[PDB]
């Protein structure tokens, strides 16, 4: 199974320069319950915005051209990429856009943070088709001392 996770602020956008802007610590607790112990799939760019391997997930970056760290596994294809996962329940793609727009059509869940914040950003996740989607976990929050923005965990599964 494949799942993408994202996090989204206004007009779904996602990125901005190579970074993310905000700062939300509750969210980033939420991703990692939701990857760790998993694979992790990302493009070179998100490769290079985090800017290190997450431990305790097996990393596989997407490029056209060879690896540059030998810490992670580099693949040319989507389809390289899913085989290098191995026979795991669950695949975890995590971005960013280009690598979105690719996996989307393969997904059965979204892991999908909705994030009130506007910020003017260069990257947005896909456009997808709500119709095809169902809503099976919804759990909402107000900003905080350690959260600036209200922030909505939301799971879909593909119906
Ligand atoms: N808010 C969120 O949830 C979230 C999540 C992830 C990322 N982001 C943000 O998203 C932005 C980065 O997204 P992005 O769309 O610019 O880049 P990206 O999707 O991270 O990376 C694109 C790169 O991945 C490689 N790639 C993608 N598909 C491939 C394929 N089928 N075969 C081979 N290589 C492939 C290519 O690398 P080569 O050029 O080396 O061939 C391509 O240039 C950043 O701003 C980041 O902070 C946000
Ligand atoms: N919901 C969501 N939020 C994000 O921030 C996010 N980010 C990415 C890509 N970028 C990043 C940037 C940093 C870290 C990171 O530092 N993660 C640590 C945090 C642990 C914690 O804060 O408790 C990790 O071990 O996962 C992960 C992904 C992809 N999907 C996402 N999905
Ligand atoms: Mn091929
Ligand atoms: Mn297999
Ligand atoms: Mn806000």
């Amino acid at each position: 199974m494949i799942s993408l996770i994202a996090a989204l602020a206004v007009d779904r956008v996602i990125g901005m320069e190579n970074a993310m802007p905000w700062n939300l610590p509750a969210d980033l607790a939420w991703f990692k319950r939701n990857t760790l112990n998993k694979p992790v799939i990302m493009g070179r760019h998100t490769w290079e915005s985090i800017g290190r391997p997450l431990p305790g997930r097996k990393n596989i970056i997407l490029s056209s051209q060879p690896g540059t760290d030998d810490r992670v596994t580099w693949v040319k294809s989507v389809d390289e990429a899913i085989a290098a996962c191995g026979d795991v329940p669950e695949i975890m793609v995590i971005g960013g856009g280009r690598v979105y727009e690719q996996f989307l059509p393969k997904a059965q869940k979204l892991y999908l943070t909705h994030i009130d914040a506007e910020v003017e950003g260069d990257t947005h996740f896909p456009d997808y088709e709500p119709d095809d989607w169902e809503s099976v976990f919804s759990e909402f929050h107000d900003a905080d001392a350690q959260n600036s923005h209200s922030y909505c965990f939301e799971i879909l599964e593909r119906r």
